[PDB]
């Protein structure tokens, strides 16, 4: 994808011979572009995940967040013809590219919020929810959904968690029972406008870049590429991506909730669904892991993640879905 990034440079005012540094951000290939003093960020979208109008819809939310919310987000750099999404075609399908202004914290080594910063993540998430709830979306807005069907049902976007390495007979029993309880809890919770709407859907600590390691600093939310319709509190599950099994989960939750409630109400019935959303994220990430596992080395990691998913499932089942610790 480096050659795609180079092709894309010709569409921007930054020199075509600018240096490119691959950054450790996003499932897409994202590069720090350096042209003498100038720094900027080039995102090369992976193949087949979005159509261009969907990317344009993400960028429309970013534009509204920039002007109408207190959340700091990326600023798009238009191409030389004014367009926001550059599509480039090599031989052997076309690839979409978006160019952003430099973000504090993106220069290697990339600096983001840490495990000490769940509260700040919660507060920023509440601000994203508040904006989403009041924003009148453009005509023609289009983004995909993180509903049951597209997570765990008939059209799973990251594949089946059942197919991951390490997910055998005993694990599939535990995980299916907990999944089915989660499904029933989600059906009861419903998808009314107070509970479901436009979300970032990847609000991991690593996606909030900072210009300082000490609080009171500029925090930029990056990587809106999974944004779409889903449960608002699924964003909390994403906050603990890959770390759901840590014994500190309860402390992290309390910190995140304190930050969230500083900006937006978090009612008891929503707080009571936070473990469900953690478990939803866990199954999704187990599916993602399985989709990208096909070796002995990858298998050991999937095996261990599957085992921690089962420990969480047992806690979920024994508490009737109310607790993971
Ligand atoms: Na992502
Ligand atoms: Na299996």
């Amino acid at each position: 994808d480096v050659t795609i990034a180079q092709q894309a440079l010709t569409h921007y005012d930054v020199s075509d011979n600018a240096s490119l540094r691959l950054l450790n951000l996003s499932e897409n290939a994202t590069y720090l572009v350096e042209d003498g003093e100038h720094q900027s960020i080039l995102r090369v979208h992976r193949q087949d995940y979005h159509q261009p109008h969907e990317i344009e819809s993400e960028l429309d939310w970013l534009a509204a967040l920039r002007t109408d919310s207190d959340v700091t987000v990326p600023t798009v750099v238009p191409a030389r013809d004014g367009r926001r999404v550059v599509t480039v075609d090599p031989a052997d399908v076309p690839r979409h590219v978006v160019h952003f202004e430099m973000v504090g914290g993106a220069e290697p080594d990339e600096e983001s919020l840490t495990l000490d910063d769940f509260q700040t993540l919660g507060r920023i998430t509440a601000s994203l929810h508040e904006h989403s709830q009041r924003w009148t979306r453009p005509a023609g807005f289009g983004r995909f959904s993180w509903d049951w069907e597209h997570c765990l049902g008939d059209t799973p976007r990251w594949g089946r968690w059942q197919d991951a390495e390490g997910v055998g007979a005993s694990e599939t029993a535990l995980l299916t029972r907990a999944q089915d309880l989660l499904h029933r809890k989600l059906e009861e919770y419903g998808s009314g406008p107070d509970r479901y709407g436009l979300i970032h859907a990847d609000l991991r600590l690593a996606n909030l870049l900072v210009d300082s390691s000490t609080p009171q600093r500029t925090i930029t939310v990056i990587d809106f590429d999974d944004c779409g319709f889903g449960w608002y509190f699924y964003d909390f599950g994403t906050a603990v991506s890959f770390i759901e099994h840590d014994p500190r989960l309860g402390e992290w939750q309390e910190s995140w909730v304190a930050g969230y409630r500083s900006r937006r109400e978090l009612p008891a019935a929503d707080e009571a669904m936070l473990p469900s959303f953690v478990f939803l994220r866990r199954l999704l990430l187990l599916a993602w892991m399985g989709s990208h596992t096909h070796s002995r080395e990858s298998a050991t990691k999937a095996i261990s993640y599957a085992a921690g998913s089962c420990a969480l499932a047992e806690r979920y089942l024994s508490s009737d879905g109310l607790r993971l610790t």
